[PDB]
């Protein structure tokens, strides 16, 4: 069992991508990282790599071995969440 | 952060290019210059990378985190604005 892991697909060999089965991505909005992810399939779909652009936040796409067939996934939130967030400049700069 | 004001984006690596949160863009002529930014693009579609080419003085393109869609903004006028210019070249000759 391994993790391959690619967000630019296109320099890579398509045997790294054609012989593995699971796979999860969220919203990508880049034309040229989709090749290898075009070639590698073997015939029979083409037309579910439209929809990976436009999901809204909260939805993912996830398709391999342990599903029987591509599925659209909400997925809910961890409770406990993550961590609360990044440092916010709104203090910092109220000395004005 | 890094701030990059440059005149020819078609020489420019898109790796280095493609790492800031939101954008501003006015006129931007050559055409390798837009394909190479949109090649340097991570956050954004390409419909309205195809009017950046001609965009009149004054109206810019805004995309990112801080914007739910892209937009078309005409910024408001220039009060004060710029009067740095070069000296008149009539004087010189009389």
């Amino acid at each position: 069992s391994l993790i391959v892991s690619t967000q630019r697909p296109s320099e890579l060999s398509p045997t790294v991508l054609a012989m593995c089965s699971n796979w999860f991505s969220l919203r990508l909005t880049n034309e040229r990282d989709l090749q290898a992810l075009r070639y590698a399939m073997e015939s029979g779909n083409e037309q579910i790599l439209k929809q990976i652009s436009g999901l809204p936040r909260g939805d993912a796409v996830a398709f391999g071995s342990a599903f029987n067939l591509p599925v659209r996934i909400s997925i809910n939130q961890a409770r406990p969440g993550p961590k609360s967030s990044d440092a916010v400049f709104s203090e910092e700069w109220a000395n004005c």
